[PDB]
RNA sequence: GGGCAGGUUCCCGAGCGGCCAAAGGGGACGGUCUGUAAAACCGUUGGCGUAUGCCUUCGCUGGUUCGAAUCCAGCCCUGCCCA
RNA sequence: GGGCAGGUUCCCGAGCGGCCAAAGGGGACGGUCUGUAAAACCGUUGGCGUAUGCCUUCGCUGGUUCGAAUCCAGCCCUGCCCA
């Protein structure tokens, strides 16, 4: 594909790229551009938000160009302001380096690892010895008057609720992170605009080409309201068994089947539109069905299609209704999901043993047990659940919250719609 | 003097000791507190005000306790925002340093030097290694809305006048020089509140005894309304000859001469109110004469008072009036005010010889020699200057601004009231 | 990144095509009155051996016209409103 | 540094001396209806083998009273107004 050909596979699914006429620059040089994109590690393990971002980084490499990781485990330590309407709690550069663990292995799923086509960094490599007297000249880029004229700061200065001071460095440590490696390109969440954008001014001050902002609309989580995160509790693992995976997908709000297909998945406008002509529930079987299959894999392809969507040996025609068909994977996933919906018990449910000793009298208090087997904080909230008809003993709905368990063979404890666990005897 | 009398010399005559309880506590300690005070070469000499803040700095070392003098080559070169209603222009580190070297020199004037009691420091050796993570841990320890609540900062930010996001490191760069010697007391003129406020709050996250703020009121320059500063030029150099100290000090506008006896002498207000009873005039004569005696020795006295006045040779009851009485120094001194009041010319005025080439046609045009000169800075000023009968050339004011001057015998140059240069052929 | 308002001489600030080295105010400098003060008042506030001559100064770099501080073009910087 | 208003449970937030493990709203969790969705509705929202018993939780540390989340004292932190 020719420059003004790559700039189009490109700008598809994109929120916006500034300045374009940039890009399209940049792209007929015929050179690899580099193609950068950080991750603060403040929790482990990234998301389908980040695949939003990722899989773009992906088709870059598939046109050729590299992309550098930045593995955001100082910037981390300090915490993105971006968003947040409170100041974002300290993190230990031990600790955010113990997270990142998991995005470099994890961002593989999604990212080649080809070496002219991918670096990886951790910014506090260059970022521990910045200077007191750098640090000045990079704040010195920038007024007051333009830090507050951000989203996020203004609302929260004018409603009054305390800002850092320090939350007010961010912007550069990050923005130096692109001098550092020369970056063509920053990728990002429409949350990171300003960010990005810093990134360019100093950039210029560092007699450097400014950067092209990319920016990617931000998938939104399954509360429904906000964007996916690791903090909100909302968010689908891109390392999740397929069981997990499949099923939080085919509870992905039905306002938001249309982003999640244009996002998450390469299916042409007319086919997302297709498929929700069967409705939701056949749709959400179809997105789950692409995704738990594509991120099954070691590495998802290079597009999630209606014709990888076929390969996997389903019926575009069929509209999720060929449940029989595809992976033994996604099978016994969609499987196990239906069962569950029916009220059935899932196949394969995790045992957990319990000592003898845990015993009393013989037997042991359906409270407790529920605590011990991790369904339960505490037997005060199983208790609660019980009064609340939520935990079921071998199927059945318990009601009697002094109930006395017998272990004798095993038994498979329940807490709500889908939380099993096998539980017996071992001491 | 015990603590409790301690307390009080230095009591008087400053602005406000915040919080005052912790100073008399740290008295009582029987150990010599560190009196920390800085000041950031951006220009060289230091003068009058200055000597507000060093005077009390020495009584402190009169009363036994050590001095840290920080000299701010690192600060110097962020810029101290307090006041300035305009971002501070850049310093070089290079540049602090060379202006350093008047300020260690004439500290002296007015400090003791006796190790015990005086130690000298360069921020610099301290700041430059501060790391950003360290940086951002003294950031962290304010908030925006603080910092905006500043008078300076307030009124630009709503005035819609820039301020440099750096502006507001300047704080804190200031503050570790607390931590980095554990000043008990900070010194400082009232301009300086939130800088030593800033001072005892970082002093807490480093878990030190928070200082003790000490400000003094400041001194104001001879323009009349603004405070003294190397950049306004309406400063007395403290190291002028004393011809210039005096004169000047002939010059301080009579709504002035309260503030200057207080801040820069150590007269009871008795004296004081009996002074301005004389008149202006006299007062001056008096003021005048003692800190041009007192300047002219290597180092002040421990206290400008009416016997060191009466020590020099002048009756206190004479007021002013016994102009014969004094220094073969400050006589000749107070000797030149009055004959240039007279309109005659100083006995000693500088010569400077001019390079027979310089000539043209055997003269040399008035305008042009005063530029060679020194008293114009061009002949199209000289010419105005003439236009506005502002040169005399021996003695008689000059009219003709094509006049071409006859260099055969020296000639006396004059520009204003008091501006005197000899001038002859020298080649 | 996008919209609008700004960027002019020491500062703030007016600026129209040629009347622009460029209004006014401030500051500052000279001067008068004085006390080598203040106030008031009167001037000055790009440079060149002395000048229908040239250069520097209107954010930067180009261009239009005979002629640009004004106009056009791209870029830089600030405030506000955005994103 | 000084004045005033705040600091309470996952969040925001009411709080009076004992009625406080502490109102209400949000979120979240259970449940009903469903499509393992939404909306609506009904509950739950410190812990302890099962409890006129104790502990943890009202910014920190002390103290008053029989009894403190409430009161007193010093200190910490935030917003506004100051300096
Ligand atoms: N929900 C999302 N949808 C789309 N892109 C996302 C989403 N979350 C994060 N990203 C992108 O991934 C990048 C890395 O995110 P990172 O984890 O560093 O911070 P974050 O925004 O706090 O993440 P989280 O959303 O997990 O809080 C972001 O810069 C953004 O471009
Ligand atoms: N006119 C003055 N009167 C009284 N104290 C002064 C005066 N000028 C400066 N000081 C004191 O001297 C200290 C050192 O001043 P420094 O030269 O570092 O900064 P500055 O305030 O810009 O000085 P300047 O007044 O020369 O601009 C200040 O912290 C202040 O306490
Ligand atoms: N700050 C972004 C969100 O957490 C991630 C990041 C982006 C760019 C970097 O150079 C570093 C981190
Ligand atoms: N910032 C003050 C005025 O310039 C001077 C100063 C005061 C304290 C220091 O630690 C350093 C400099």
């Amino acid at each position: 594909h020719t420059p003004e050909e790559a700039l189009a596979l490109l700008k598809r699914g994109a929120e916006e790229i500034v300045p374009e006429e940039e890009l399209l620059a940049k792209l007929k040089e015929g050179r690899p551009l580099t193609v950068k994109l950080g991750a603060d590690p403040t929790r482990p393990d990234l998301h389908l938000g980040h695949a939003v971002v990722l899989r773009k980084m992906r088709q870059f490499q598939e046109l050729g160009h590299k992309v550098v990781l930045i593995i955001g485990d100082f910037t981390g330590m300090i915490g993105d302001p971006s968003g947040r309407s409170k100041t974002r709690p300290p993190l230990t550069l031990e600790e955010t380096r113990e997270n990142a663990k998991t995005y470099v292995a994890q961002a593989g799923k999604i990212l080649r690892q080809e070496p002219h086509l991918f670096e990886l960094r951790y910014n506090s490599e260059w970022l521990e010895g910045l200077t007191f007297k750098e640090v000045v000249r990079l704040t010195s880029l920038m007024t007051v008057a333009q830090m507050l004229e951000r989203e996020d700061f203004k609302k929260r200065y004018e409603a009054g609720i305390p800002i850092s001071l320090h939350e007010l460095l961010y912007p550069f440590a990050q923005a130096y992170d692109s001098v550092a490696i020369r970056a063509d390109v920053e990728m990002g969440g429409t949350d990171q605009r300003f960010n990005l954008l810093v990134g360019r001014e100093v950039q210029r001050a560092y007699g450097q080409s400014p950067q092209v902002c990319f920016l990617m609309p931000l998938l939104v989580g399954l509360d429904g309201r906000e964007k996916m995160s690791k903090s909100l509790d909302n968010y689908i693992g891109l390392t999740e068994p397929p069981e997990a995976m499949f099923k939080k997908l085919m509870r992905v709000p039905d306002p938001l089947l249309p982003s999640y297909f244009r996002l998450l998945t390469d299916l042409e406008e007319e086919e997302i539109e297709a498929l929700l002509k069967a409705g939701p529930v056949p749709a959400h079987r179809v997105l789950a069905r692409l995704l738990t299959a594509a991120y099954a894999l070691p590495q998802i392809p290079p597009r999630i299609d209606r014709a990888f969507y076929e390969s996997l040996g389903y019926a575009w025609e069929a509209f999720g209704r060929d449940k029989e068909a595809g992976p033994e994977e996604v099978r016994r996933a969609e499987a196990r999901y239906d069962e569950v919906a029916k009220g059935g018990i899932p196949e394969e449910i995790p045992e957990v043993t319990i000592p003898a000793s845990e015993l009393k009298e013989g037997r042991i208090w359906v409270a407790r047990l529920f605590t011990l087997a991790g369904l339960t904080p505490s037997n005060a909230e199983a208790r609660r659940l019980i009064q609340n008809r939520g935990l079921r003993l071998d199927g059945e709905v318990l009601t009697d919250p002094m109930l006395q368990v017998d272990l004798s063979r095993p038994r498979i404890l329940q807490r709500g719609k889908d939380r099993f666990v096998r539980v017996r005897l071992s001491d």
